[PDB]
């Protein structure tokens, strides 16, 4: 009853890792079911602060990315719901909460939890009658209300990791190459770098302000660049320093006549932008606003410049359906990506946990799919995912939030290019046709209840999908009324599109892991168990649809081989669908196509890939074969540019790190995504090593490039700020500029990590510190301006000689210490530094003095 959940309700939380390797240590993770013998033990303390709780009619709802494989008190028990979700409960054994004590809960956890940002918040607890309440200590974002912190070598995946753990005496050393450069350095440096600049003498006086000639661009457009001079305090005035603009696509030849070219010319009396066309204009205005100051002075250096993108496609994906993100968040995103060029904004808008865009004719998407609550039924509600608590968590945009996206997008040169995801990943959509299968099919309506339904009824299939939700996870590809579905949705989405003045270019079928995850290579079957594999029922798995009579009939009819090529099939059936609609490309993950023959056998002229796979994997021989089989390569490497993995190896960093440990801004800025071989030389894997790469393949040469924010743990609009930025900088300054220290492919050289020399890392290093100087001195606060929750890194610091040095990640960044427990603090003069005795503290603040990154001990 209710008292049972409010007595459950006071019970205080208390997280412990005690074991990342609990299968080096004596645990058989094998005969628990553990993907490749992989397990952790961890501890659950639930303090009891009242009276003794004794009652059995109770259950636990808890979150977690792991699963739980054993529990060690026999009082409890733990099963799974479906996919993030668990449940705690008492045994028959249970003999309640004593008063005043607390109840230890060890349990073995599959893989590992290298960071505290796998413990997930809002526990909560339900009881027959009773609404479901928090366990109100872990209501909360700030993670050290419940989780202990981590403790020796405890961050470490294995015994071998080579991972650098981070602390301010060990960053001070990753940092130390770096220094501040004087601002003399830094004049005429426009950031995406341009292909030819020439630096003059003279600067440009922009005090009194700018005589703006935007005749040249349509005033959505014009009114982006006016609003962008006045936020970086140039007042545009008829009076002031007159920036002309023309646009002439005839003064353009071979590659660099491609749209957003642009000559740019800085004078002491005027400037002038000539664009290839409107994308181009614009983009010189950006360069000069690049070279606005912040500082005050309004200086800014004549120049001639020649500029043009490098790739045509330089993107920027946003997860909203894992965890929602406001329209204004949006809108702030877009500001910045123009700002820096990018002109692409996939726009990941459903998924298993939420579909958040109305559709006219399809309500139960959003009524049912754009919310989340403890709905068993999954009527009116998707079940709680990501510990956003027990009540209605969610939203959605409208068909007039969306175009108006479209408008603002349109308005900064940037291409909406929406993505819902299929055929697998789609749980939401699945779940929402059924609840309204269910309300048509109760009136009598079932031809209606049928029309968009995304089940075949007689489908038995046992799946299990990555994040280990089950077969309503995985839409039919068989059925006619899911082409129907696919149908309506791409035919209200392009109307939208249509209406907001910029038509689909581009459908993203979405395409990944189409897969049952237990048939993989690291489980094995309990009949025949293979040594280091986790040891399950293999038998009674299926490959998704293997049991729906519908994609079984289809089979037979010689439509489709097997059942492992239906994601291919139907990837080739919707690009029939989205041509139908006057749509000639489309991109998908590239696994959804690994089937297909080539970019042939799709209807659209135009075929993407987002290139998902990492490179020490081989990521650096695969990606040619995408390539030459004619598809549009956007490389999306997840062990580069994957912005939901942590800035830094440090236990109390956000983000997954399935695919790589860490990827700060110098990281993505390192990458070269034309050349991959070369990051051999200039990275390391996951686990820290060395590695080695070679292709003998032929390269044609990367279309684009896209940086990705999936929203697991982005709970927040704050948080997803912080994961973005500023390394999305590195992003559109690689997306934009090939530099010099990136080398021309060739096929059979071999670049092996810390053994061969073949890449100018001397330049790269300078390259590397010139930017960070621009950002740390410069860049930053603009993102100050512009309402952005970037990440502000810890600084460096050690103690030597009796006095402080420290360091930063990106010079011209503020830096304090506190010699008091971080009591007080005083900032940190680097030709004057402190003489310190005992514990001291440091931390970075932003350019604006209202933020701070966290502080850490020396």
């Amino acid at each position: 009853d209710q008292q049972l959940v409010d007595q459950l309700s006071q019970l205080k939380l208390n997280v412990k890792m005690l074991d990342n390797r609990a299968g080096e240590n004596g645990v058989d993770c094998a005969a628990l079911g553990a993907d490749w013998a992989s397990c952790n033990r961890v501890l659950f303390t639930l303090s009891n602060d009242g009276q003794a709780i004794d009652g059995k009619d109770w259950v636990i709802y808890f979150h977690s990315p792991r699963q739980t494989l054993r529990v060690d008190n026999d009082q409890f028990k733990i099963a799974h719901l479906t996919g993030d979700l668990y449940k705690l409960e008492p045994t028959a054994k249970f003999s309640g909460f004593p008063a005043g004590k607390a109840v230890e809960i060890p349990v073995v956890a599959e893989y590992w939890q290298l960071f505290r940002n796998d413990f997930l918040p809002r526990w909560y607890a339900t009881s027959g009658d009773a609404k479901p309440k928090m366990l109100a200590n872990t209501d909360t974002e700030n993670l050290d209300q419940f989780v202990a912190p981590f403790t020796g070598d405890q961050w470490k995946r294995t015994k071998d990791d080579k991972n650098i753990l981070m602390t301010p005496a060990s960053r001070f050393v990753s940092n130390a190459d770096l220094q501040t450069l004087p601002a003399g350095a830094l004049r005429g440096k426009i950031v995406p770098t341009p292909m030819q600049v020439k630096v003059h003498a003279q600067d440009a006086d922009l005090r009194k302000g700018v005589a703006l000639d935007l005749s040249t661009l349509v005033k959505p457009a014009a009114d982006v660049v006016s609003q962008r001079f006045a936020l970086l305090g140039v007042p545009v005035q008829t009076n002031g320093y007159p920036i002309k603009t023309d646009i002439q696509p005839g003064k353009f030849k071979g590659a660099m006549a491609v749209s957003g070219a642009y000559e740019l010319k800085i004078g002491k009396k005027e400037a002038q932008v000539i664009g290839f066309d409107q994308a181009g204009v614009f983009y010189g205005l950006q360069s000069i606003l690049s070279l606005v100051p912040s500082d005050g002075s309004g200086k800014i250096a004549t120049l001639d410049a020649s500029d043009a993108p490098r790739f045509p496609y330089r993107g920027i994906f946003l997860d909203v359906a894992r965890n929602f993100h406001k329209k204004d968040a949006v809108l702030r995103l877009l500001d910045q990506m123009a700002a820096y060029k990018l002109n692409k904004f996939h726009f990941h808008l459903s998924d298993d946990e939420g579909w958040r865009i109305e559709i006219p004719g399809l309500p139960e998407l959003t009524e049912v799919g754009g919310q989340r609550c403890h709905d068993l039924s999954e009527t009116t509600c998707l079940l709680p995912q990501y510990g956003q608590g027990p009540d209605v968590y969610g939203g959605f945009f409208s068909r007039q939030d969306y175009i108006d996206i479209i408008k603002y997008a349109q308005a900064r040169q940037i291409e909406v290019i929406p993505e819902i995801d299929m055929p697998a990943h789609a749980r939401a959509a699945v779940v929402s046709m059924e609840a309204r299968y269910k309300k048509l099919h109760a009136a009598g309506k079932e031809q209606e209840a049928n029309e968009f339904r995304l089940v075949d009824p007689t489908d038995t299939s046992n799946t299990t999908s990555v994040q280990f939700f089950n077969r309503q996870s995985y839409l039919n590809p068989c059925l006619d009324s899911s082409q129907r579905f696919v149908d309506k949705v791409i035919g209200e989405i392009a109307q939208m599109h249509k209406e907001a003045g910029q038509p689909i270019k581009t459908w993203h079928f979405g395409g990944d892991e189409a897969k049952n995850i237990r048939l993989g290579a690291g489980y094995t079957d309990k009949a025949k168990p293979e040594p280091g594999k986790g040891i399950i029922d293999q038998g009674n798995e299926d490959k998704p649809w293997a049991k729906s009579q519908v994609c079984q009939t289809m089979i037979k009819e010689g439509k489709v081989a097997d059942m492992e090529h239906l994601p291919s099939y139907f990837g080739q059936e919707v690009s029939k669908l989205v041509k139908a609609h006057g749509i000639d490309r489309m991109q998908a993950w590239q696994d959804g196509l690994k089937d297909a023959e080539s970019s042939k056998a799709f209807a659209t002229s135009r075929v993407g890939v987002n290139f998902w796979d990492t490179l020490y994997w081989g990521g650096f021989d695969s990606v040619n074969d995408w390539a030459n089989k004619g598809y549009e390569v956007v490389v999306s490497n997840p062990d580069y540019v994957y912005m939901d993995f942590p800035y830094e190896v440090n236990p109390d960093e956000r983000g997954y790190y399935w695919g790589t440990r860490f990827s700060d801004e110098r990281k993505v800025f390192s990458f070269a995504p034309d050349n991959m071989p070369q990051n051999a030389e200039t990275s390391v894997d996951r686990d820290g090593n060395h590695f080695n790469a070679k292709s003998d393949k032929p390269w044609p040469g990367a279309y684009g490039l896209s940086a990705q924010l999936w929203s697991e743990t982005q709970r927040t609009d704050p948080q997803m700020e912080y994961m973005i930025f500023p390394r999305a900088l590195s992003v559109a300054e690689r997306s934009w500029h090939r530099a010099g220290w990136e080398q021309d492919y060739r096929a059979g050289r071999e670049y092996k990590g810390g053994e061969t020399h073949f890449v100018d890392t001397q330049a790269l290093e300078k390259d590397w510190l010139r930017f960070a100087n621009i950002l740390g001195q410069r860049e930053l606060a603009k993102l100050d301006k512009g309402g952005v929750a970037y990440r502000l890194p810890v600084p460096g610091a050690r103690v030597a000689g009796g006095k402080l040095e420290a360091n930063i990640a990106l010079p011209g960044l503020g830096i304090e210490y506190s010699t008091d427990g971080g009591k007080q603090w005083q900032r940190y003069d680097a030709k004057a530094k402190p003489a310190v005795s005992g514990e001291v503290q440091v931390r970075s603040v932003s350019p604006d003095g209202k933020r701070y990154s966290r502080a850490e001990k020396v």
